[PDB]
């Protein structure tokens, strides 16, 4: 059911995360971990401590789609271990050293084509799907963009309602 999926979502912030590759998306996937540019860092760490829950909901430039979404379960922490992300033109390794922790949520996929009915008011009511790495998404908007997504009945939402 969607009960405690709910129940996670209710007074959560919502962040678009913008990833140049998959590869980098299936590495977050299987470890649990997210690293961003040092100002989504400094967004997200100030976000982490105000809201009961922080989503982020992921997407692969280029793929017409968001490949899931997940609430981070902790702020960035250095040194850790090195991360083997694949680094785009012009990132280098040390703009990723901060990392997040996160519980996946949802690891399927939603295409554009099914979110192109909600616009975000943080983003000049554009399209949800349109937006930066690091963009926020309004509560309503990012409630219901999460809830559009396939069930993920791989996933036991009551560990991370204890995180909470
Ligand atoms: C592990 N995290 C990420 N992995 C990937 Cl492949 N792209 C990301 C990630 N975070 C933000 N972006 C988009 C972006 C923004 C700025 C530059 C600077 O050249 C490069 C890429």
């Amino acid at each position: 059911g969607t009960s405690k999926l709910k129940y996670v979502l209710q007074d959560a912030r919502f962040f678009l995360i913008k990833s140049n590759n998959h590869e980098n998306v299936s590495l977050a996937k299987a470890k649990g971990v997210w690293s961003t540019l040092p100002v989504n860092e400094k967004k997200l760490n100030l976000a982490f401590r105000s809201a009961r829950s922080v989503i982020l909901i992921f997407s692969v430039r280029e793929s017409g789609k968001f490949q899931g979404f997940a609430r981070l379960s902790s702020e960035s922490h250095h040194g850790g271990s090195p991360i083997h992300w694949v680094l785009p033109a012009g990132m280098s390794a040390k703009m990723l050293g901060g990392v997040f922790k996160i519980d996946w949520i949802c690891r399927r996929e939603l295409p554009f084509t099914k979110s192109a009915h909600l616009t975000n008011p943080w983003n000049e009511h554009k399209p949800v799907k349109i937006g930066r790495d690091g963009q926020e998404i309004e509560l309503e908007c990012g409630t219901q963009l999460c809830l559009l997504f396939p069930p993920d009945e791989s996933i036991d939402l009551y560990q991370v309602i204890h995180k909470m």
